């Protein structure tokens, strides 16, 4: 696993299982669409796009999703098949995100990246 964080402070780790196409990357301001499944440390799977059958869209960059996710799919090429381990800091704090998610969680997303556009 690799630490993509600016500093490398183990917020977010990130693990290639399938590499995409070229370099090119979604950038702040583009509207991504992916498929992704999360579960926490044990295997317990608090959400998925691929169970609800829709791709999940959102715009990069704006705090629409977790920190993790920004960072993340912003270093993702079209086609990727990623598998990122963020820490709570980077994903729901210690609050963590009822009925699933305790605080401090530690988040599992294994995220595909299909296409991007702005």
């Amino acid at each position: 696993k690799i630490d993509i964080t600016p500093k490398k402070d183990g917020g977010v780790l990130k693990l290639i299982k399938k590499e995409g196409q070229g370099v090119v990357k979604p950038t702040t301001g583009t509207t991504v669409k992916v498929h992704y499944v999360g579960t926490l440390e044990n295997g317990t799977k608090f959400d998925s796009s691929r169970d609800r059958g829709d791709q999940f869209s959102f715009n990069l960059g704006r705090g629409n999703v977790i920190k993790g996710w920004d960072l993340g799919v912003a270093t993702m090429t079209k086609g990727e098949v990623a598998e990122f381990t963020i820490r709570s800091d980077y994903g729901y704090g210690d609050a963590g995100s009822p009925p699933k998610i305790p605080g401090g969680a530690t988040l599992i997303f294994e995220v595909e990246l299909f296409e991007w556009s702005a």
